[PDB]
């Protein structure tokens, strides 16, 4: 009866998924030119919630390095963007709602559950683009972070 209330964390398997993806190095702002360009080389056919795999990131500059990813069953055409699959991880997810571009809380509350737990966490992380009102427009935005624990 009650749904994300609270961040909802549990630790989860994540399988592998294939994914059209794009290295991106640079700020956290630059990106959002870049994932439609995955989307647009698998003509739209994503068969799973978009992330962005983060390998550097500092939200005191907010410029890093990370993969925008698309799963899909589709070979990308148009060159820049490949294939690979994410690795399968055993990840700490929280569910936040709302506007998504640094979620401290999130973060905080990941880092803290883990040190309640005995989990090491081992980056990268990913957020996942579960929801959103869509590009007709931001409270309705649902992000997931997976923060990967050692095993
Ligand atoms: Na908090
Ligand atoms: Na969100």
């Amino acid at each position: 009866h009650m749904a994300s209330m609270n961040y909802e964390i549990e630790v989860k398997d994540v399988e592998p998924i294939r994914v059209a993806f794009m290295h991106y190095k640079g700020p956290a702002a630059g990106a959002s030119k870049v994932m439609p360009n995955v989307f647009k080389s698998i003509q739209g056919k994503a068969n799973g919630a978009p992330f962005i795999c983060y390998y550097v990131m500092d939200q005191q500059t907010m410029t890093g390095e990370m993969d925008l990813c698309v799963p899909t069953a589709e070979n990308p055409v148009g060159n820049g963007i490949a294939v690979k699959d994410m690795p399968r991880i055993k990840a700490i997810s929280a569910t936040h709602i709302g506007p998504y571009e640094t979620m401290q809380p999130v973060y905080e509350a990941i880092e803290s559950y883990a040190r309640e737990k005995n989990l090491i966490l081992q980056p990268p992380f990913r957020e996942v683009f579960i929801k959103g009102p869509g590009m007709i427009l931001p409270n309705k935005y649902i992000t997931e972070v997976l923060f990967p624990i050692k095993e």
